[PDB]
């Protein structure tokens, strides 16, 4: 899986908007409790050069919020979530003002991309892009959001 | 021209997607069903032979009846269900779409293949006729999935 060359977190801070994921793994979407199912709601970086996302996610009937810290790592747009180098954040293209693309990846393979966007609306330009990077994926799922679904607590 | 003689025989879902995110995110969902079998009547009408997964694989019956616009059956009596058959090459894929038109229109698309093998270029078919639907959600199976009927 290829990540952005260059890329600079110092300009991707701020809030965004989950409006389509994909994943290699049909159960790793579908329900709405599906491991993968998570909103990313807020994109921090650290001084340290770390990445917090700020994630929401659907568990028993709430929908609950979660911190996770991506570790920098020797490669610029790869960061690691675990200490077992197992499970990684993969940032694949941004415009910085506009989208985002990254990926969930564990190599225990398993796959959960997202097309981000600053504001809550369409934007055909980020879900072309989305579609052309997931070109060389193994998806077996994807799923889109309306703009009302993605101003809500959990997309509901 | 549709021949739905040409259609009858052994299909198997490759892929589908939907309007509406609930319509396939579980095997539960409405229209979560797998395809077959298609047999033409002599009447010129097609029966849809479809397994769905209840509590752990049941089979259903539905005769889209033909109307006067070709490749479009209705299931109904009441105009509310219908089969649009989009494309077809006989031998290898069948694209086409449950619509129901009951406050917001519901539509589901699928992608039937001859064998229960991957096939990229029926896949790139259906791909290409959902660009200019508002699909929400797209699954596709793989050859395991293909085989073990509603299980996947
Ligand atoms: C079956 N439990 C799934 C893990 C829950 N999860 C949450 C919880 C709330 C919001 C986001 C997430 C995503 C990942 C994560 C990370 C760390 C602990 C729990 C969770
Ligand atoms: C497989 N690890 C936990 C499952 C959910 N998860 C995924 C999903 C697909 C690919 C990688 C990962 C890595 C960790 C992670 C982090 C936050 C949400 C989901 C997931
Ligand atoms: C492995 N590439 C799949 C080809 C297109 N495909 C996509 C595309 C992007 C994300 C997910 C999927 C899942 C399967 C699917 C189902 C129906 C049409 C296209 C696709
Ligand atoms: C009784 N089932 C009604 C809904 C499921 N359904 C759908 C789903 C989406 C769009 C149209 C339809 C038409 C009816 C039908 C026929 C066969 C399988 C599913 C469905
Ligand atoms: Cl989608």
């Amino acid at each position: 899986t290829q990540t952005m060359k260059g890329l600079d977190i110092q300009k991707v801070a701020g809030t965004w908007y989950s409006l389509a994921m994909a994943a290699s793994d049909i159960s790793l979407l579908d329900a709405q409790s599906a491991p993968a199912r998570v909103y990313v709601e807020e994109l921090k970086p650290t001084p340290e050069g770390d990445l917090e996302f700020l994630l929401q996610k659907w568990e028993n009937g709430e929908c609950a919020q979660k911190k996770i810290i991506a570790e920098k790592t020797k490669i610029p747009a790869v960061f690691k979530i675990d200490a077992l180098n197992e499970n990684k954040v993969l940032v694949l293209d941004t415009d910085y003002k506009k989208y985002l693309l990254f990926c969930w990846e564990n190599s225990a393979q398993s796959l959960a991309c997202q097309c981000l966007v600053r504001t809550p609306e369409v934007d055909d330009e980020a879900l072309e892009k989305f579609d052309k990077a997931l070109k060389a994926l193994p998806m077996h799922i994807r799923l889109s959001f309306n703009p009302t679904q993605l101003e809500e607590q959990c997309h509901i």
